[PDB]
């Protein structure tokens, strides 16, 4: 396979599903990426996130670096071979972690003190073995002034340059792995064009829709999608950080966006929420002590298919590892899943319907 | 299959290896019998289990009486159904852990409220759907004064006798599950002979050989077993309860044991302990945080073929669940490993040899 190749197989409206080629596997589009946090994508074998059918993961930076250690990963093989995954994993550039796991941060034109550069950032993915390097930049805070906003936009897209050319200079990084801008601006639609703009011009393999992960309301993430969406290059896959309730996933896709990660199905699965397609309930509710239909009605997950609502509810009530395992791997499923559909729908130019069809009855 | 039938392929000595040939499976003896908490081998799906090559696990009662309940389970399908493991399960009768896990209990010879009797623990596993169904005993304290430790040994064969009747008087269960009568005794011989002699007496489909998983220390447990298991139906599989550290098992086969069960597998594999040909090793330990080996050199287990012992030591440091899933499945593995060795070894007529071989590495 080539070191990169997004091609777009069919479209409706804003929708596109595609598939991105790389050399450790191919990515079906639009795609979601269960999240790894410390080398694994919480309590699942990897063997068991494909078995979803996940394509690709994302692996956190910002734990790795400090432990284990990005040299220790890459002195033991890289990531892939650490946790076991040999597919496609996309690294986050680390630096949303710091302004929200450390302390003491002290943040300048050099990068940020906890010293994470965006040179330094690149280095880190690089070592890890990472095959979607994210540029590092910084998440604007929600909300934000015009003010404040148009200086972490315009240092980001400065960052954004610093990225690309780190990522350039390493040759064997630069000829196996790809490389994703950020697109900041907060909610502010001059100030998402100025940075579509600047990233267009420096390049780069994707677009990701950077600080919409921060709480603004569904309503206000469609409003901000609308415009901001349609400004990054349209043959380059477009990617949602940090975005993943399923409905909000559905109006993104319907709004251009071809990727997506988020902590929501393997947290809230551990937490007791299912996924259903008649909308999440939580398995710990009373209600639930005695019902012998699986998690779904119509879910084809393995868990689905050998256990009950009635065993998860003593399971997760009991504080039982096995309550973890079954309902992330349950919730992992759905979200592939809703995935699938998403894919065929557009493929088959259904995909309006589809998505009218998902929210009445999840709602 | 017959509802039971147990029968001794081979001798060396007082070790013996045959199976236990039942309605829900046959049992491969000698047997470790994983150790299920509240419905769930902790960390591992039941497949999992008998990956492992585990033929039987042990259901704890106490926990199950209480939650879910035992008559809930047996409204929803019984307790293979609810925990998804179709093959022989064997429950304890639930009086021990009431004696180290409740408050406020009070004794007497109907039975202990804290009201669980030998009636309703018979009905309880019966409920469970039980396939090897223990006694109802009390598992005598150590050290015990010969006064003390005869009195609960003749309480516990008055209950034995109890037991036997309250499992005859239900058809369903007299003709599908088997019944195991308890020796007791603490470490006296003469005690040990009487309570032996009841229990023949009574006639149960197995033997065990209760109170030595007490502290008592290898040496004087042995002891114990020097003249107490001969003591019992020669014809009939002898079990000792609670017994699992890899060489306490060695020397209890050398003694005539045909079953055992303990939780030294799971729980210290969650703690970090993982069993290998050459002694347990604390993978948390900073010796391994780069030791790309597996767990054990040898072990044939899905963990060894998979991870290195540096990623499952970052897993544990890290408190992620994958990594009490791995060393737990890791460990199961290694104790049905080393009771096909024991089985193999006998067939061959070389268990002394191997009994030797085995000790002088593992220490
Ligand atoms: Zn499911
Ligand atoms: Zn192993």
């Amino acid at each position: 396979r080539p070191r990169f190749s997004f091609s777009i197989a069919a479209r409706e409206g804003k929708a596109r599903t595609g598939t991105i080629e790389m050399k450790r596997g191919v990515i079906r589009t639009p795609a979601f990426m269960p999240v790894g946090t410390a080398a694994t994508v919480k309590a699942l074998k990897p063997e068991t996130v494909r078995a979803t059918g996940a394509d690709i993961i994302l692996g956190n930076t910002y734990h790795l670096m400090l432990r284990p250690g990005a040299e220790r990963i890459a002195k033991l093989g890289g990531l892939h071979s650490f946790m076991g995954w040999d597919r496609p994993i996309l690294t986050d550039s680390g630096g949303y972690q710091v302004m929200s796991l450390s302390s003491l941060t002290k943040q300048s034109e050099e990068g940020v003190t906890f010293m994470l550069s965006p040179e330094r950032s690149i280095e880190i993915q690089h070592l890890l073995g990472s095959d979607i390097v994210m540029a590092f930049d910084e998440c604007t805070p929600y909300p934000a002034t015009p003010s404040r906003a148009a200086s972490s936009m315009e240092r980001s897209m400065r960052w954004a340059k610093r990225s690309r050319d780190a990522f350039d200079s390493r040759k064997e990084q630069a000829e196996n792995a790809a490389l994703f801008g950020i697109q900041q601006g907060s909610v502010f639609e001059n100030l998402r064009q100025q940075s579509a703009d600047a990233l267009a011009e420096i390049g780069f393999d994707g677009y990701a829709v950077g600080g919409l992960a921060v709480g603004e309301g569904q309503d206000e993430m469609f409003r901000v999608l609308d415009f901001s969406v349609p400004m990054l290059p349209d043959d380059k896959p477009h990617y949602l950080m940090g975005v993943g309730k399923p409905d909000d996933i559905v109006g993104a896709v319907e709004r251009g966006i071809d990727m997506f990660d988020c902590v929501l199905p393997t947290r809230s699965g551990r937490n007791g929420q299912a996924f259903t397609w008649d909308g999440p309930i939580n398995i710990r509710n009373a209600r639930f002590s005695e019902d012998l239909k699986p998690l779904d009605s119509e879910c084809h997950c393995a868990v689905c298919q050998k256990w009950s609502r009635a065993y998860i509810h003593h399971l997760i009530r009991a504080g039982e590892i096995l309550g973890a395992m079954l309902m992330t791997e349950h919730n992992i499923a759905f979200y592939q899943q809703l995935m699938q559909k998403i894919r065929d729908s557009i493929s088959e130019g259904r995909f309006s319907q589809f998505a009218q069809d998902f929210r009445a009855r999840y709602f």
